[PDB]
């Protein structure tokens, strides 16, 4: 917290007076220890709510709880957002509200998270922080719908992208929402001295069924020190270093609070567009720009975002999929440039796309009067006879009088996207003794689905089940415990592999935590 | 009194001969020292009544009274209204009546105020002044019903808006009446030279349950010097400078007296419409027009009001709330233009509203013969799919042959109004020793209500009580002094916070004057 | 303030506008250029100076880079070996960046001009003084535009620009060579010829842009418009020429335009990438009508990458933190490689301040810790900094005047 905040530009904003004063930030996590000396004065009279216990004391889970283990995630997040004292948060003047929706152990029902989001909207929170999330790449999860309900009731919503290894299509459920700032995690420049680099546990887009580019923005989220409860009666408050995509989002939440103090008239979508427009692209060690669904738009720069008189929205656009077997397919999008300045300006557009057979064009120049809005019609055209199937990343760059005002990441997919055909599988005991239930998630259905059984030594025992023409979503199958048909398994410990084939690609997933016969 | 009266136009009216002669003004306050040389000749034979003492001597509370402290509010108000001598009131020829309804200390029962109002109507008072008031935003308080009973028995009623910081929905009880001129306080232009500005202690509308725009008009009410009793036997009369919304109303009372002398045929509602129609809109320091529920219609201008041959009524209108979830909702109002002149005129209407999704239309022109009346049908239409929830301010402007004859402030609210869900809370000792009674006021009920306890250091001790589905109005709860259930408090000094959540918004209020365990 | 002045001049009904100001950023989309293009569409002719920079291409100023405004260069009147008219060596020269437009649009006398000045003396506050500069060539064209607008009250601002630019005398230098198009524009104004003109060719000058093809032939075409303001049907004859080998020009060799009507001529240029040396080539479209020549349209094309300065300006200021510095530089089209080098007061190479790669175009800011070659601190004194930018196969450098202090 003493090196990331200078990097994103927090101190420079502080010396301009913008520290988040008057802005109210809600932290929907495992609860906040609102007695840490660094957090004491940032909490108002009403501290928040505790949905897992239904009381007005959103304290973290204590040590020695029958239902689970003690937690410190929420206090760390709150210290990252707004901590005043020994450690200075990104916006060390914002009011805080704590909403304990994740019970002991860090697990919480979806209904509790929805209730927390709605109650945070009730309590007048201007910025909302969600460092939770499951691993279902569905833009229409309940937590994502709730997050899109806010960001329309004037509440900016910042969420973590999720913690999954370097792999596309692994973005979490709340971080798949169409209108919410999803944040990925980066490593600060460390000494062959390296520049900023994305951590290899940040979830990566695109989102399924919408092909939206995620994360929206990246922020420092590796080795972040912040306030924690020590869960020790001798000294209950201390500092600890945690890492995760769940701790990149608090930086963006603090940035949003600072910006909202600086620009009190900006809507939640305008703040998202301002953070996303003024962001530094990140190159990896070799020197290649990180893919758009690993970076979003780059690392935040609070100082650039605060001083921005032109906003390009949406900050990133996705053209979807091009499925035509032959011929040329043309799609177009209308970006909107808001000229917040008092002077008539001329904006210049440069469209680019990687890959052959993709031709991009559109409005090469607009003139927008003061305090007005102009529209630029970007247009992409894909020649099905020349384009190899795959995901291609483009960019719309907006220049105005020297400086660059935006760099909009665009994306299109040719033929069928290469998403995992099957995402998760688990095996539980059935309602009848000796039988089992297999629950699997198919993002877009499966032309063919096969369950195979492996022993504890990962030796192929046989074939549990075969199924055809499965509907997308959650699928449940009853399995009688017998392999290849009528062959009963010997007693022991087993793994199951789900192999799903759909639309010309196949994927597989193995059950961790082996089930017992 | 030597700078505000020239500003509102009192001297110019005096040189026209209009000084309020023959008009009778009643001052329902803490009593009037009717021996100040500036007030001696304005009082008739019968000076008034003293309801807190039941005698015909409405003298102010003397120094050294067991029941309270000496008062000087009423004498100051009376000097502001009509003082002839060293200080010249707004209408320095009007007869005065004093009605002592507020006892020592400035506190008075509601029944005494109602009795004072009714007795002032008895005594033939033409103008009535109420510089008292509690802080309950209820249009149907007893004092407001009594004030609406007058203004129908031909008695103009001018009341203060109340003294509450810059915050909507803080207008006081008598100043919430549907038919009475409620006055806010302004600062005279002082030297970066500033124009007129509203003081930051004037209560602000709208009124609850009627959404009426208040204050009705603003007037100079900051640093007003006027006659006071010094409560010194050596020299009992002097001059003093007081400030408050309670001292903006006397200017409007004097203005009403002057107008009633000038226009002897105008009804109380016609006087209210004439003051409200010809009023100068006030802009703040930056250059933005003050919101309608901070200004009403602007500062009075007695000279413009006196010379007005067209009256638009009601002077301000409120369209209420638009609650439809989907579709378009249309409301309409009929304003009435009275053509007091001897010549047939043509009035031109311009309707405007701030905010998107609100379309306003109606009669764009009327022709009214001499000494007749025309009706204009303003119509507003709200598209529920495009309008953000909130309070929007509009305006109907009436032009006639050059000059503008009126500027009617209009207002509508979309979805649920953002009133404080809980207004006041206090804790007293219960009928049983060791127990307590919590009295709270909920303007529109509460879906959920919570009482929380804080120590003298404002540290959250615990949760006093939880309640659901509470009815609106005054609510009383018995509290056994035990926290979180069955946990008794240690002895000391405590504060209580009431948190009320209703209809998608939550509010909180803290008990000043901590209670003792 | 300049934008406000332009807009208020449009408010006040000004028919002709004169801007003798301007910075030195070769950007056609500067704010002052956008404001100047807003006028010339609200019926207001806009005449601006080209700028005051030595004889060097790509040095035209910001307001004088606007797409629709008469930019004026400065000339010397014929003085006695008697010389003819000659362009002054301080007039900024085109082309404009990112549009490759030919500038100045026209040249006018702007050397040793005597005119009214305030003496700033209470004894006698008014007098006459002789000043020189491209900023004083533009007032001649502004007066010419006023005279023409009185003579032709129906002409649009673009028609006036085309009439001034069409009837202009080409200028030859001392040796006898025609001045390049981005030093002359179209020649010196001739108000009398412009006032008596019944045919207008628009645009008065055209630029074909750049030809980037590595192999093959690339063809571009433009449509010029001839307005026949006379009462008689006329026949216009077109002659297209280009300097340099491998460039073939063709198009409509003759049009017939009825009275008070408009015709279109389709000029076409074709560049053989296998035969053409990279560089900037100047062409001309000449329109003849019944004897006299009615227009001489300067055309221009660029082959491969234009030879603009890769870095235009650099300055060093003190940073927000004491002991550190901020370097602000302007890169017209970005830089593949950018290097900041430090020199002592004696212009001796002290070392290498910073290295950067893949820089975006426009204004770039770099924080410099005051240490050279890495971890080597400078001794106290006075220093200069050189910016070396390499992009698209050419490199340029610029030195900081007004040395900064360590």
């Amino acid at each position: 917290m003493d090196d990331s905040a200078p990097y994103i530009g927090a101190n420079d904003a502080w010396k301009l007076g913008y520290t988040g004063k008057g802005v109210k930030v809600a932290i929907i996590d495992t609860g906040v220890e609102y007695k840490h000396p660094d957090l004491k004065k940032n909490f108002g009279q009403y501290k928040g709510y505790d949905f897992v216990d239904n009381d007005y004391d959103p304290e973290e889970t204590p040590s020695g709880d029958p239902r689970g283990a003690s937690t410190d995630h929420g206090t760390h997040v709150a210290g990252t957002v707004a901590a005043n004292g020994t450690i200075k948060g990104v916006a060390p003047d914002a009011t805080l509200l704590a909403y304990r929706v994740l019970g002991p152990g860090g697990s919480g029902t979806t209904e509790n998270v929805i209730a927390g989001i709605e109650r945070a909207v009730q309590d007048g929170a201007d910025v909302m922080n969600l460092s939770l999330g499951n691993s279902v790449n569905n833009p229409d999860w309940a937590t994502s719908t709730a997050l899109d309900w806010a960001m329309s009731e004037g509440v900016t919503a910042v969420t973590s992208n999720g913690n999954s290894g370097p792999n596309n299509w692994t973005v979490g459920s709340p971080g798949t929402s169409r209108e919410a700032i999803s944040v990925g995690a980066t490593q600060l420049p460390l000494n062959k001295s390296l520049t900023e680099q994305m951590a290899d546990f940040s979830s990566r887009g695109p989102v399924m069924d919408t092909w939206m580019i995620k994360p929206d923005v990246s922020a420092p989220g590796v080795n972040i020190v912040s306030t924690i409860p020590t869960h020790d009666p001798a000294d209950p408050y201390g500092y600890g270093s945690k890492q995760g995509t769940s701790m990149a989002s608090p930086h963006v939440a603090g940035a949003a609070a600072v910006i909202k103090q600086a620009k009190p008239k900006w809507s939640p979508e305008q703040i998202k567009a301002a953070l996303m427009n003024t962001a530094e692209t990140l190159t990896d060690a070799d020197g290649d720009v990180y893919p758009h669904n690993a970076q979003g738009a780059g690392s935040i720069r609070i100082m650039k975002a605060i001083k921005a008189d032109s906003l390009v929205a949406p900050g990133s656009y996705s053209y979807g999929t091009f499925m035509k077997d032959k011929g040329n397919e043309t799609k177009k999008e209308t970006f909107t440039i808001e000229n917040q300045s008092s002077i008539r300006k001329s904006y210049q557009l440069e469209y680019s796309f990687n890959g052959t057979g993709i031709t991009v064009s559109g409005t090469d120049r607009v003139v927008i009067p003061a305090h007005q809005t102009g529209k630029v019609n970007a247009k992409v055209k894909v020649n099905a006879k020349k384009v190899k199937a795959g995901t291609y990343e483009g960019t719309v760059t907006v220049r105005e009088g020297g400086k660059t005002v935006a760099k909009v990441p665009t994306l299109l997919i040719v033929k069928e996207p290469d998403y995992p055909r099957v995402t998760s599988i688990d095996v539980q005991d059935g309602t009848t003794q000796g039988t089992y239930q297999i629950e699997t998630y198919l993002p877009a259905g499966a032309e063919e689905l096969a369950f195979l059984v492996y022993d504890s030594n990962l030796d192929f025992v046989g074939q549990a089940g075969i199924y055809k023409k499965q509907d997308k979503g959650y699928q449940y199958f009853d399995w009688n415990g017998k392999v290849n048909g009528d062959t009963a398994l010997p007693a022991g410990e087993y793994y199951m592999l789900a192999y799903a084939a759909n639309k010309g690609k196949s994927s597989q997933v193995l059950t961790e935590k082996p089930f017992i016969i």
